[PDB]
């Protein structure tokens, strides 16, 4: 739960980026104030694969398949049910933190 692109510059990650209010947006990315703290909106800043959210939630619907035929600046992406959906947050890494 710490892989935001905003930190690369100095800022901090915004917890629950899949439900953060982005009152700012430019050529640097999406930013918003969460819990009273500045932080970029990274839906894929290194979360769990438990399936808490999915990709493409900023425009299209979820896919549900772990086959990302294409990846963009917002993560991975797939095409199922005849619709451009985003790869699930679970379809990224099995060993999500839990190291056997």
């Amino acid at each position: 739960a710490m892989a935001c692109w905003a930190q690369s510059q100095g800022y901090n990650c915004c917890n629950n980026p899949s439900s953060t209010k982005v009152e700012y947006t430019d050529a640097s990315g999406q930013w918003g104030v969460q819990n009273g703290q500045w932080c970029g909106i990274d839906y894929s800043y290194g979360q769990n694969q438990g399936n808490e959210s999915c990709t493409g939630n900023g425009s299209y619907p979820c896919c549900n398949t772990c086959q990302a035929t294409y990846t963009d600046g917002d993560g991975d992406w797939a095409f199922e049910n005849g619709n451009w959906c985003g790869i699930k947050n679970s379809c990224k890494q099995q060993p999500q933190n839990n190291n056997q």
